């Protein structure tokens, strides 16, 4: 299966900066047929975004609707999206499921809106320190993918991302191993409710905090695609974290 | 005081419906230092919008994040939006407060955050059916007026919009007079809390449904400034409706 390499760069970005930085992306050398990078930029930078990138790299958004066109007030459809030619969606990022109030169940109706206006979507899961402290890491897991796998049509359409939030901020750090480990259960799963094919071709990507000293270990491992980069993706030296996935 | 008319396009458009729209809103002749006309496009069309209206149009977003720049997958920051010289941000409209479980206090934040960093304001507020069957009209909008006016003004910048939730699809009906009696009370409160020379140069506008029908009954009133228009400003005939306001 193809590796996926994005970069989510969360609320952040001036004009100039983003030139810069897109600039400094664009010396990279790659083919855009063996590998997916994508650049996930604020909603109202798309346009400039988009315009700068070279067409190697993909585009796409960082939240997309539940309903589909109507009376909701500062809310983006799929249908929308599609009609710019946006590409991916990311979908349950911890963040909006934290500080925003968003359930599994916004998980799938957002998913199915994708899937239904033809777009890919990213989709994020992840269990905590204390589920993970009281050992529920599986069962939690397996409650947030049963929520949507039902869902998925075409398995090159939607990346898996697993967000280990027991790491995240805690002041704890997530080894491959122990990331390879969840993944390994994860398509394991898919294997059981959908089937070994299905299972074989979906990407699972890491989603934790890569940088250019990790990112090597990290893809290494068997049942991590890629991963979902935060903050090192605002820097010019994100160009090294895409290379380790060529 | 100046007229205010506001289009809330909210979640629809296509990048050929919005080229035929802006097409018949451009051949509409007016004086922007006489009257303010501003539209609200999603976000991702705010760029083809501002590029497609002529500069005696003034544009704005739907929502903007009570946080600042950083962490917050999906979010648009008041810092961004005045790089990009957004002039207007939408808060607090009752969809959100609905759907989004947006509360008074992130209407305070929200509102904090924009005047912090030069973007005018369209702050909503209103009662529901329930509210208002039960006589507490008066001392529902009191408390969420006063949640963000507590001195954080100059009173050109802030445009208050009353939003009658009791005849939202609730198959009742508010009369013109109606509208008037609340706005009446509006200003008062603004009168209590800041003083009658502020109260008197702040705008008041209607939110209810508008239409071309309506519209010249409802701006005749005293303290009706103007309008946030719905479903009619994705209509060619929403030049009408500025008209009512020259």
């Amino acid at each position: 299966r193809k590796y996926f390499v994005a970069a989510n760069w969360k609320c952040n970005g001036t004009l100039e900066s983003i030139k810069s930085l897109t600039n400094s992306f664009n010396n990279l050398d790659f083919d855009p047929s063996k590998l997916d990078v994508v650049v996930f930029p604020v909603s109202v930078h798309y346009d400039h975004t988009r315009k700068l990138l070279q067409s190697k790299f993909s585009t796409g958004i960082q939240n997309v609707s539940k309903f589909g066109n109507g009376s909701y007030t500062g809310e983006v459809s799929a249908e929308i999206a599609k009609d710019l030619n946006i590409e991916y969606v990311i979908i349950g990022h911890f963040e909006r499921r934290k500080y925003f109030h968003e359930t599994d169940e916004d998980v799938r109706e957002k998913l199915q809106a994708s899937l239904k206006n033809n777009l890919k979507a990213v989709v994020c899961f992840g269990e905590s320190l204390e589920q993970r402290e009281q050992n529920k890491t599986i069962e939690v897991i397996t409650k947030q993918v049963k929520a949507f796998v039902d869902l998925i049509d075409n398995f090159d359409n939607v990346i898996l991302v697993y967000e280990p939030l027991w790491a995240i901020g805690t002041g704890k750090t997530a080894t491959p191993e122990q990331a390879q480990l969840v993944h390994k259960e994860i398509r394991k799963i898919v294997k059981d409710t959908c089937g070994e094919k299905q299972a074989n071709q979906i990407r699972i990507l890491y989603g934790g905090s890569v940088n250019t000293e990790n990112c090597s270990s990290l893809i290494q491992q068997e049942d991590i695609d890629g991963f979902l980069v935060g903050n090192a993706s605002l820097k010019e030296s994100f160009v090294d974290i895409i290379k380790s996935a060529m």
